[PDB]
């Protein structure tokens, strides 16, 4: 299965883990640099949206804290 | 002068970044686990107080995104 990452889906589920697969299989670590830059464009850089945004920033933890 | 660690402050700027600094110089970085853990503490824990929760969010990108 081909490593094409797909930068926040908003689960990013085993299956759908290859987003997160290709980041730690690479010479460093890049999720959270999204997730870091991500929840601050939302904080301070006033991103507005529907749960879209809010999965994304909660989703990011619901692997990296858990899974990875 | 020491590396003993500070957790989160709110600042961490480069006098005192032995925080970012004792991470950094041991076996793996460790500000961006507190970073994941802390996001989700205001997105889901539903942490409120008079911009010290804010300020440990914003200060993580501060210097993350940045300067480490």
């Amino acid at each position: 299965g081909s490593h094409m990452r797909m930068s926040l889906i908003g689960e990013r589920f085993t299956e759908e883990e290859q987003k997160l697969l290709l980041n730690i299989l690479i010479n460093h670590e890049y999720a959270i640099e999204l997730l870091s830059s991500e929840i601050n464009d939302i904080e301070t850089g006033t991103k507005n949206v529907d749960g879209t945004t809010y999965k994304k920033l909660v989703t990011l933890y619901d692997r990296f804290r858990f899974e990875n």
